[PDB]
């Protein structure tokens, strides 16, 4: 009916959130799933959090993404306060005032990656490939697993995502094996924090033609 996960807390802080749940009758899980309604981030006084995977998947899902002060307040006042009044404004990498989760929460009709074909190519450390894929799918994109498996005809646009630093002979040769733009994960990541497709320009990768 209403389910939660948390990111960046401490055993103590978690203890607190459990209390919250216990009282207000909220479900609590370790893993974030389609069902998870809420994601609670540790933040600074101005509601800036670290960029965590739960952060990202949270936004992708359009779920509620609130600062930890949501909790301590609803405790400090024996009442569940307004999700709205505690949301997350930004994060350490993308700026402290970019108000992402709000959009996504209110942009579920027009998802940024509506009508895309995305292939997360090669090894992904930092993040399980399939979690990334899940992420973009949540944003309307369609996942492809094989470079050779991109659809044809226009209207649809294909994109390749690689984590360059994760390899050990040529990941610049990609433009050869297919006719797609190549970018680093950061494209996606920012596209998701901000909830707005980004200038691949900044993310493109040199293809050995
Ligand atoms: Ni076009």
């Amino acid at each position: 009916r209403m389910s939660m996960v948390v990111s960046g807390l401490t055993p103590e802080e978690f203890m607190l959130v459990y209390k919250f749940a216990r009282k207000h009758h909220i479900t609590l899980t370790n893993l974030i799933t389609e069902e998870t309604t809420h994601v609670v981030m540790k933040t600074d006084a101005e509601f800036v959090c670290e960029r965590t995977l739960k952060y990202f998947l949270g936004i992708a899902g359009g779920k509620w993404v609130v600062s930890y002060f949501w909790v301590t307040q609803s405790i400090k006042e024996r009442k569940m306060l307004n999700e709205h009044d505690f949301e997350v404004r930004g994060d350490v990498v993308n700026g402290r005032n970019h108000q992402g989760p709000k959009r996504a929460r209110e942009s579920q009709d027009r998802k940024i990656f509506r009508g895309l074909e995305i292939c997360c190519y090669g090894p992904f450390t930092n993040m399980p490939t399939d979690q990334l894929e899940w992420m973009v799918q949540l944003c309307g994109a369609s996942v492809v697993k094989e470079l050779s498996s991109f659809t044809l005809g226009t209207g649809v646009h294909p994109i390749v995502v690689v984590q360059p630093d994760a390899w050990t002979n040529g990941f610049h040769a990609i433009g050869q094996m297919c006719e797609a733009p190549v970018v680093t994960p950061e494209w996606v990541l920012d596209s998701v924090a901000l909830y707005q497709c980004q200038e691949l320009d900044t993310y493109l990768i040199p293809q050995i033609p």
